[PDB]
């Protein structure tokens, strides 16, 4: 009875025509539906889908408790830092970064399998299982 | 230069044991690595990471701004809204839910090219690409 794969992730936005330009032109994902407060998404083979909502604050600290990684080649690296330092996206291996209102994104190079072997010999104290 | 493809998603939550029960038992996710403060799954072919963080605070309002959604059968439709409901979780075709904390997860049976085609039908104003 197995959850069988991620479906889409969803994200509210403050405004929809400078989420479209990060998520189609930044991240180079496809759009393939609008509506007045709708966007969809294939990013990464991912549906993601967006939803404006004007309202949420923009002085107060939100979205922190997520974050969403997704994979790139190690060669393609400084091709992705430069291409979002040239896009002025607020960057905080891995790159670190937020779409535009705040929502916490990675680009990152490696696998779990990558990372489970990485901590046995860096943090050997964990339990493996 | 695209992104290939998710690689991870993280989330913070409360108390660990509490979330492994939820990802791990309820959800049938794979348990793989445990710290003090962290827990990876394997869950829907997707790495999970689970960040504790004891002070988030239970009396406000968070995780707002994201959902998560996870494919299943049409058909496990009713054996997933009943282990949900047996195991009180927070439930608000798809199946719409809470993780312990409060982060906003979905079941879902269909497709993004599915969703698309109701859309042309149910929302002919859209514009489809």
């Amino acid at each position: 009875h197995h959850l069988k794969s991620i479906n889409h992730i969803c994200f509210s936005v403050r405004n929809l025509n400078d989420s479209i330009h990060f998520y189609r032109d930044i991240l180079l994902g496809k759009l393939l539906l609008t509506g007045k407060k709708t966007a969809y998404f294939e990013l990464a083979g991912l549906w993601i889908a967006l939803n404006e909502e004007k309202d949420i604050p923009r002085n107060e600290i939100h979205f922190s408790y997520t974050h969403i990684a997704f994979t790139i080649d190690d060669s393609e690296f400084k091709y992705w830092h430069q291409r979002l330092k040239d896009n002025n996206v607020n960057i905080l291996q891995s790159i670190y970064f937020t779409d535009p209102d705040g929502h916490k994104l990675e680009l990152h190079t490696g696998t779990l399998e990558n990372r489970l072997n990485y901590y046995k010999e860096a943090k050997p104290h964990m339990t493996f299982y």
